[PDB]
């Protein structure tokens, strides 16, 4: 397999779209900022454009786990150096061991060392940090807090080799929830803070503080450069230290919560300052811990480098009416929240939010007071004050990064001007994609933000499909009536019918009175070529068909849970299904299915898809089982001998001189992982991505563009929607 040069970019959703658990400023170089994602890699700030640049896109599908960024550390001695602790899950959801990634240039290129344990970039408590830290006097030294009881680890050769600090007393005892696989692991050692003043440049820093997720004993200190460790006397129990920050006046500020987050509510929190000079602990909690108004973790912690009495903390989570952002200018003696209660409804805001860079952030919804869209946020596990600009703040939310450039205006009775600061970040998990033959070039179904019509690939959409939904999980259009679409969804927050129909190419949506039998909605959807029927296969539910736009539903005969269903693109009566190792055809619009008795089939399939303009042409994407085609409606299939792995399959405009739509897949050909195109109906393939453009997990959706030769749209799991075109 040979390669052809392509240009790759994101289709713009705008504003990130997911949870970035941390932002890290460099301590010595102005405008040097990094941001870490739960499932979407890491970014470096570009001050010339005020946009973020993705750093880890070289990771191919076999290293998807390394888009899970547990911690990021930026070198204060040599700002060219940056390190990442990478690995998405501590369970068996992905097979990779964790790794420390190292760069000298500054995230442009990487090397890695694989560790003997896993990281948890997308685990509970992921906004607690930073777990990875560089010694500010001797930058050869790095420390790493780990999950799962592996304790504290250390490198003394610029992150190349790693060993356990055996003298560290406590790897952590707190576990989010032992009753489930996802939540059962020890949260562990959560942050490392060096006291720079304890040594002189060139020498290993002697005094080191370590936070541990342990309600009985959480704060540790070494005074001999990490040889021995002791709990700090007088420390509070029994909450969990999210963040610690050592200010220039010797005060170690620490935020505490009763859970690790990020989703928890009701809710206890504390904020403390430890005087590292005197050994005194002082409770500076904005809302007294004893008060029932104290109803959330304190999580985010920022300290102004230019004034150690200036500090900010955030709630995680009030959830209602909005979050709290508290500011103190007297070292926590007194605090002010960024909003106050007035005459209920009714709230007094010390801020404005400008969402012009990501207008979907208001959810297209005017709220009933005291609620207001767009919100300050939620899941605000990290807040930063620029160490070189007291007027600049940034904080994270479950959907974006917000920030301001006039922070100290608050101190003089003006409003903080908050705006989206996540331009260039695209972290959505995309579940389905269609590129219809008329209308917009792309219509998406995405996790958390539902999905969008994409009129212009380079301009972010203004609103999501259906604001009452939580995730769009499947979308299809009627091939011969391409203005007609169906969207299926999850709706965690509202009792709304979880399929919607559009008559205007996905711009406006309505819900029917009834659903296919389902527990949580979701699943997939297939629309008849002529729009006369729709098959919804909801999550953990049997395929069901409607011939009256969801007024009534009937279970499709002979199918069942897990069936993979697609419609023919020419004949509205024909639908196809792969179910329990067998292939099925319907010739009555989805009402009944019959086993075609195909003599050769893969054991299982991820996706099946019919070809526009070719009745009875059906392709099977069987992952490591390969790529298969039928041209007789699925009575016989041929396995293509020139494709190893095909996770997904899609179609775009035919190449000149060719008699078939161009075919696009992700997977593996001749021990090369990536994305591939065939212009000659699968006879020959070319690699269209390259080593620098992997984008991780690409096994949910792919489509060509029926109107633009060479263009391909690919759903990623944490890098949004990517699209490629041949280089010019
Ligand atoms: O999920 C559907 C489908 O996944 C198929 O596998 C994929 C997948 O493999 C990895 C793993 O993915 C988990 O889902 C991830 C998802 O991929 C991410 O996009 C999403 O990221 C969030 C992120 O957390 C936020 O921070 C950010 O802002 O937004 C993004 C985008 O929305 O995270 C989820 C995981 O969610 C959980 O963890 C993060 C928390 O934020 C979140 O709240 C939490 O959600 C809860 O999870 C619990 C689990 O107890 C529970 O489901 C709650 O309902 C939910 O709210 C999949 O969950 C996981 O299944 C995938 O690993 C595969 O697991 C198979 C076993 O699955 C069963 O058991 C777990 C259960 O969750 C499943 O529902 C159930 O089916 C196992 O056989 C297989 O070996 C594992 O690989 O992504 C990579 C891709 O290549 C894979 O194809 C999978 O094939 C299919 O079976 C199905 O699970
Ligand atoms: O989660 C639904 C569940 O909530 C149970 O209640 C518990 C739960 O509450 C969270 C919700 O609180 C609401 O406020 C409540 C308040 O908690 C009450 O104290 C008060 O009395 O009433 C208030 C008003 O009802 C908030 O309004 C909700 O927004 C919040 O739900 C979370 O919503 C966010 C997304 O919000 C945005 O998008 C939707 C839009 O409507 C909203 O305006 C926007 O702000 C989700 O965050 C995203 O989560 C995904 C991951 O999601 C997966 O994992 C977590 C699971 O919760 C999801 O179901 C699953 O799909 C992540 O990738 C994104 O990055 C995030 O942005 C949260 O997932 C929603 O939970 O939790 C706190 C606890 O104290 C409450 O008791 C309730 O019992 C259930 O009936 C059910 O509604
Ligand atoms: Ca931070």
């Amino acid at each position: 397999v040979t390669s052809v040069p392509y240009k790759w970019d994101n289709v713009v959703i705008g504003g990130g779209g997911g949870f970035m658990p941390g932002i890290v400023f460099n301590e010595t170089e102005k405008d040097l900022i990094y941001a870490r994602a739960a499932i979407g890699g890491a970014y470096r700030w570009d001050p010339s454009t005020e946009t973020w640049i993705p750093l880890l896109d070289h990771f191919q599908m076999d290293e998807y786990s390394y888009y899970g960024v547990e911690s990021i550390a930026t070198d204060p001695v040599d700002p060219n150096r940056v390190y990442i602790v990478a690995g998405m899950y501590t369970n068996d959801w992905l097979p990779n061991m964790g790794a420390i990634l190292r760069s000298t240039d500054r995230g442009e290129t990487w090397e890695k060392t694989i560790l003997p344990f896993k990281m948890g970039g997308n685990m509970p408590g992921r906004s607690m940090g930073e777990r990875l830290a560089i010694d500010p006097n001797d930058n050869r030294i790095l420390y790493l807090g780990t999950r799962c009881g592996n304790g504290l680890w250390r490198s003394t050769d610029y992150g190349v080799t790693w060993s356990k600090v055996e003298s560290f007393p406590n790897p952590g005892t707190y576990i989010y929830d032992p009753n489930f696989d996802y939540t059962k692991d020890i949260i562990g050692v959560v942050w490392v803070v060096f006291d720079k003043s304890s040594s002189t440049p060139g020498n290993p820093t002697k005094t080191i503080y370590v936070g541990v997720a342990d309600k009985n004993e959480s704060i540790y200190r070494s005074t001999d450069g990490g040889v021995t460790w002791k709990a700090v006397p007088g420390q509070p129990k029994g909450l969990l230290p999210h963040h610690g920050v050592l200010a220039s006046n010797g005060m170690l500020y620490i935020t505490y919560g009763d859970t690790c987050g990020p989703y928890d509510g009701n809710g206890k929190g504390q904020v403390w300052k430890f005087n590292t000079r005197t050994g005194e602990w002082i409770d500076i909690t904005p809302i007294p811990y004893s008060s029932s108004d104290n109803r959330f973790c304190f999580a985010g912690l920022a300290v102004d480098r230019q004034n150690p009495d200036i500090i900010m903390v955030t709630s995680m989570n009030a959830w209602w009416p909005d979050e709290y952002i508290f500011r103190s200018t007297d070292g926590g003696a007194t605090w002010k929240n960024i909003w106050e209660w007035g005459m209920y409804p009714e709230r007094i805001l010390h801020y404005e939010i400008d969402i012009s860079a990501a207008p979907w952030l208001d959810w297209g919804t005017e709220k009933q007071l005291p609620e207001i869209n767009p919100k300050l946020g939620w899941m605000i596990g990290d807040i930063e004050i620029d160490p070189f600009n007291s007027d600049r703040m940034m904080y994270v939310t479950g959907a974006t990064i917000y920030g301001c450039d006039n922070l100290t205006d608050w101190d003089r009775g003006g409003k903080v001007k908050i705006e989206v600061k996540a331009t260039g970040i695209e972290e959505c998990a995309v579940l389905d994609l269609v590129s219809p033959p008329e209308g917009a070039p792309l219509v998406s179904a995405v996790g958390d933000l539902v999905g969008f019509v994409h009129d212009d690939l380079k301009v972010g959409p203004k609103k999501m499909h259906v604001p009452s939904y939580s995730s769009g999980t499947g979308i299809d259009y009627a091939e011969l009536v391409p203005n007609f679409m169906a969207l299926v969804a999850k709706a965690d927050l509202y009792d709304v019918k979880k399929i919607s129909f559009s008559y205007d190419g996905g711009r406006n949506w309505f819900q029917p009175p009834n659903e296919a039998p389902n527990s949580v909605g979701g699943g997939s959807v297939a629309v008849a070529a002529d729009a006369k029927s729709v098959i919804w296969t909801p999550e953990n539910a049997s395929p069901a068909v409607t011939t009256d736009n969801g007024n009534s539903w009937k279970v499709c005969t002979n199918l069942g849970m897990g069936a993979v269903v697609a419609s023919d693109r020419v004949n509205g009566k024909k639908f196809y299904a792969f179910y329990n190792g067998k292939f099925y055809i319907s010739t009555d619009g989805g009402l009944t299915f019959t086993d075609t008795k195909a003599p050769q089939l893969p054991k299982s399939v991820n996706k099946i898809k019919a070809v526009p303009g070719k009745e009875g042409h059906v392709w099977l994407a069987a992952r490591e089982g390969g790529l298969w085609r039928s041209t007789d409606g699925g009575y016989t299939f041929e396995k293509l001998s020139n494709v190893d792995t095909a996770h997904v399959v899609g179609f775009g405009k035919a190449a000149p001189g060719q008699d078939y739509m161009a075919i696009y897949i992700t997977g593996k050909i001749d021990n090369v992982l990536g994305f591939f195109r065939s212009d000659d109906a699968g006879k020959t393939w070319v690699r269209i991505n390259d080593d620098e453009h992997g984008y991780g997990a690409v096994d949910t959706a792919i489509t060509g563009d029926p109107r633009v030769y060479g263009r391909v749209y690919i759903a990623t799991n944490g890098r949004g929607i990517v699209y490629g075109e041949p280089a010019s």
